[PDB]
């Protein structure tokens, strides 16, 4: 059950009640497609049906040409955030594929998949991989296609032999279009890279918990968007690429989303107002005794009450950062603010409603679709829940509120920007903390007092 | 069309006038359904070749259908000086529509209204009257043409023309699923698979707007699609329904202008003794309801040669006196915004009808013609050159191109305002401010220096 | 072969050893698909094999009509710190508007009547090599025109549907892409430009044969850096402009800069001052100056070669190279930023990983087989990738380039220790070495005279 609190005193909001799925590990597997080494050229005859085998046979040499160029390439992920300088996310799959490039690794695959279509392959340089045959084009091409090419005089048969070769190429050709427009590395993992059957199975044969197995299966569209598929080789009549799947080694811990907006004084004199915005907006999830914080919006994906994030894109904070929602002046964690003189209207749509910051002569309203205007916001920072509100307007900008189901609570309090004397309030867009502003106030009180010695 | 441009030397900036507005203020939503037929009975022996083909194309028909059910189970969304934005949700109104279709009993209501015909308005329940279109009727084809073949245990293997025909009639159904599954069921731009021009043009032409707005959308169908969303909803009870959300241009043929700025720095020799200044709120500006809507980010507004298509969701409402800054940056009615610094480095900005060059220090700043070559060499300072004679511009080892789009430019002569500032008290840490807010900081230092005269 | 130096003095590393491939110019060709002008069925009847062709002709027309809506829609893309703004496809938009002039198409069609490849001088001075990649007009006018465009029309065989589909394929995909991409696409696909045409088009380019091997062996990078521009479908020919890159600077040294926060390690929270070298990214020697590429996307790497678009560059003095040898040198004023944020973090370099660790933070470095092999102390420290597979700072795990290369550790005393914390401007001052000196001296000035009593 999702609930939201609003803190009038700091113009912030926490959406509590969520449940974590935090990627911690990776699960790589190798997917092979066995290709039949069709050499070159057709059979003496230009029957339009033989002309048609050519065209579709021209596609297969071309698909192989592209996959041959991506093998030779050095794959790499082309995907206020100066706190992040992260590395690669496919370092583990590149780690398998550079070893698939070693001479003699393809025969080690061909041995393991001789009786089965899935086995764990013990190959060179100290890595095991689950390798899976998903497609056997060797059986087809060399059995009921190649003799019609193995015949220097091919009488093209009934037409349905051209339709069928279109159908067994189709997937391989969809694979190559993805790889070829993504320099080898594709995300999300499509259903042509890994069909539901194969994926729902590959998860099943993942050594994970029953907790993690049921979570991934019920969230397959979430899994594919945070997985990778990585072209590796086409070599010795086999195509292979590595797939890189997320491992959610944190589950069902509490998460919450912080929401923030400017908190300013509301004096009539123009320019003479100072502002205050808590600045660590984003996702927080309890993790391993600390708090994992995801400043990027793009990093986390919600499926109705569960937050899937990638710990690579996160900052580790002590659990006392939670106190920043209890009391910003607590002596245990120096809460982050930043100051300014910019009292400009702006509304933040939260998880269960909207923070509205209205200053000056700005028209700020909250509305129901059938009822009409149900609130007009005064200067200062207010909030409206999502019971009865469908939209919020600030000036001429229209914001839709979330209508999912949850209890809000409005937590009263005095706007803390009232606790500061403006004359010595540092407003030069100063991204600091609570004490580091007090850092400057005592200096500013003293810098005036020292010149008061006469 | 007709586009003009004034380059202001006094402040190292330009404004392009003559554009006319089309600002998105609302969403027109429609329900697009493709009737299906519920089959799971692939019982057929038919070892002969023309059954394997129909078996395989049919299999594609189920794994698409399965992909689409997982999407019904999902909850989609989007995450869409450029920071002040309004954080909202682009597709909240089409998700409202899609919630009712998840209620049980809503599909018959659709089938009741859409029984004979293709386009009707459907009262679903609790505040939903939605235009629904039936864009393809597979059920008839599958009960009438394809059920006789597969569903009989005889399984009379129909002509090869059936294998090809069924491929035609899956293709749209099969491209739609590709698009939804790799975008998580929200797509943009709305693609022709999702909505044809015949379909789109009709929906436009029967949008309850004026023929003007109809005439505008029909002649900018590619802009319209780029600003329209399509959200999958449900595949249920032999019906597939996806919600289509089309932009509604509530502000039309109001004047727009684009603001370009570049740094205005001094040209003293002793290096690092030069101060700078830069007008800040660059972007698109349009006249909108007695106010000015300002769209700081470039990916928002789209131009077709003289018409600017902006989404008001990503705008900032400003008083019509923000126009004063393009008249006099020292005006008393709007506190024009500037940011200041001491790092003076060359850079160039391509305007709508020319290019600003801000040449500073040891840099080679030129502007060339295609036929003649280098036709201008920038002395130190901020200057301008228009597209009447110039094709390109090089600043250091970087080359920009200019628009050969036709339009009268105007070089407005005047003295750079940073010559008015005494460098000793100039605030130039990296102050992100206004003219007066700067002047405020200038007064304090002067006051504290006047005191230090004893 | 690649190497990497870490500078303990200033918590930064430079990775040397790269060869530049800098896109300084463009190269436009026009791609044409000759089409046929054909209209409504005129086959009255509903034969099964005839309804298949009606669908396939409907796709043709719906693709032709949606192409037409692209020929009159102004095409452009939206292609970054103190970087300015340019327009990536103006070289191609130049040609595309000439093709809209009248007569240009018969001039094209004249030179390409017998040959598939020619150079055509259009009526504004500059000429363009133009090429013919699909001739459907002959196919629609010779093989199909008879059947469909006659009142009496036996559908000769079902194979007539198949080849019309197969001859239709590229035109239908070329229309798909141009439609989600408002007539300009990147990277260039093989539907837009197959491999043979591309290799050929490279072959005919006026470049060094060192340059031709470079593109030919990096086609996939070359495609990422090319654009495709929809121009016209009018008077029985579909023409779009391809704009391929001209890497006018080759075989010069490149290097990439990584930096991290360098703070003091007093135990008192907040009593620490930090220091970070700014302007991190890729640098390459270019024409007596050094082009700096601030954005990660602007350069694409193939192991020791860097392909960068110089539109998204900056031209810096070559003395900026001294900021890696002595950040106090009197010839170039090295850029830093001060803070009081002493957070632990890691940066993954070209050959290792920088860990700047602070507070009570657990920062290790681990091997796949061995486990932790180093717990970092409070400070800014480095580790080479021989031995190391991953790094953890808190609960976040970073992998490391396993790329072959040598690293050298340069010991020095952290510069953050050469500052009096009492007068150090640590209010997130994006400034330089001497600009920070100036705030210190001025602060030491108001300290100086106000303390004569
Ligand atoms: C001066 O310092 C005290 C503690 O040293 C701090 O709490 C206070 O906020 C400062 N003065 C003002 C007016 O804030
Ligand atoms: C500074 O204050 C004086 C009054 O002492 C005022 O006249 C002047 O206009 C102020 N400076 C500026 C730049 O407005
Ligand atoms: C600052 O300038 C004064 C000039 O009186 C000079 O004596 C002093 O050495 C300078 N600061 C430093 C750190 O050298």
């Amino acid at each position: 059950n999702i609930t939201e609190e609003f803190y009038q005193s700091t113009c912030s909001a926490v959406s509590k009640g969520y449940l974590s799925a935090l990627r911690t590990g990776w699960y790589t597997a190798v997917i092979t497609i066995f290709l039949s080494n069709i050499k070159e050229n057709k059979c003496n005859g230009t029957d339009a049906k033989v002309k048609l085998i050519k065209q579709e046979l021209d596609k297969y040499k071309n698909a192989v040409t592209e996959l041959q160029l991506l093998m030779q390439s050095t794959p790499a992920t082309n995907n206020l955030g100066f706190l992040l300088g992260v590395g690669s996310a496919i370092a583990e799959g590149v780690a398998v594929s550079k070893v698939l490039h070693l001479e003699g690794e393809v025969n080690k695959i061909k041995s393991a998949l001789l009786s089965t279509r899935k086995a764990v392959v013990s190959l060179s340089n100290g890595v095991s991989v689950l390798t899976s045959k998903v497609l056997d084009l060797k059986n087809y091409i060399d059995k009921q296609l190649l003799p019609i090419v193995n015949k220097q005089s091919c009488s093209i048969s009934n037409i349905e032999t051209v339709i069928e070769f279109q159908q067994k190429l189709n997937r391989l050709l969809e694979i190559t279009r993805e790889f070829s427009v993504n320099a080898g590395v594709t995300t999300p993992v499509s259903t042509y890279m890994l069909t539901n059957s194969e994926l729902l199975s590959l998860i099943n044969d993942m050594p994970i918990t029953n907790d993690q197995k049921k979570l991934m299966s019920n969230n397959v569209q979430i899994v594919r968007q945070q997985s990778y598929s990585i072209m590796s080789i086409i070599k010795e009549e086999v195509l292979a690429y590595v797939v890189q799947l997320p491992l959610y080694g944190v589950i069902d811990t509490p998460c919450w989303k912080l929401h923030t907006s400017p908190l300013c004084t509301t004096n009539t004199k123009e320019g003479s107002n100072i502002c205050l915005t808590r600045t660590d907006r984003g996702w927080y999830c309890d993790n391993a005794g600390s708090v994992s914080f995801f400043p990027q919006a793009e990093t986390c994906k919600v499926q109705s009450n569960r937050v899937f994030c990638d710990t690579m894109n996160s900052l580790t904070l002590p659990s006392e950062v939670k106190l920043c929602n209890v009391d910003i002046f607590n002596p245990k964690y120096d809460c982050k603010i930043m100051t300014s003189k910019t009292d400009v209207s702006s509304s933040v749509i939260t998880s269960l409603g909207a923070i509205v910051s209205c200053y000056g002569k700005t028209k700020c309203t909250a509305s129901n679709k059938n009822r009409g205007i149900i609130k007009t916001f005064s200067n200062g920072c207010d909030y409206v829940s999502n019971k009865g509100v469908d939209t919020v307007s600030v000036g001429n900008t229209l914001y839709y509120v979330n209508k999912q189901e949850g209890k809000s609570l409005y937590v009263k309090g005095e706007p803390i920007i009232n606790f500061y004397d403006p004359l010595v309030f540092p407003s030069d867009n100063f991204d600091a903390s609570i004490s580091q502003v007090n850092e400057k106030i005592n200096q500013s009180l003293a810098f005036i007092r020292k010149s008061d010695e006469l």
